[PDB]
């Protein structure tokens, strides 16, 4: 699913991620946009030979199992593939947990080097939420 902006920034709130962490929505909407342009199918390698998956590019070498990364950890106790869901349910609990484990949102490169520090507040503008 590609989700629209707003659309997307309704479904992060009804989940509970606005100022989760004390990352405002408009954070999370930043993150999701550079790292996968709202899209929930989208897929990435990586060097060290895990994959990125879903709306929040969750990685299988810590968070989920996707049956060929080494050292895998599959912290959030969840398929790569749930990440790929039309409903972003799994990737926001598994969100939640990544957030919680002691870095923040500096987790997401794309939001350190795009959205950290920017008017992120933008990303919710014109939205009725």
């Amino acid at each position: 699913k590609v989700f629209g902006r707003c659309e997307l920034a309704a479904a992060m709130k009804r989940h509970g991620l606005d100022n989760y962490r004390g990352y405002s929505l408009g954070n999370w909407v930043c993150a999701a946009k550079f790292e996968s342009n709202f899209n929930t199918q989208a897929t990435n390698r990586n060097t060290d030979g895990s994959t990125d998956y879903g709306i929040l590019q969750i990685n299988s070498r810590w968070w989920c199992n996707d049956g060929r990364t080494p050292g895998s950890r599959n912290l959030c106790n969840i398929p790569c593939s749930a990440l790929l869901s039309s409903d972003i349910t799994a990737s926001v609990n598994c969100a939640k947990k990544i957030v919680s484990d002691g870095n923040g949102m500096n987790a997401w490169v794309a939001w350190r080097n795009r959205c950290k520090g920017t008017d992120v507040q933008a990303w919710i503008r014109g939205c009725r939420l």
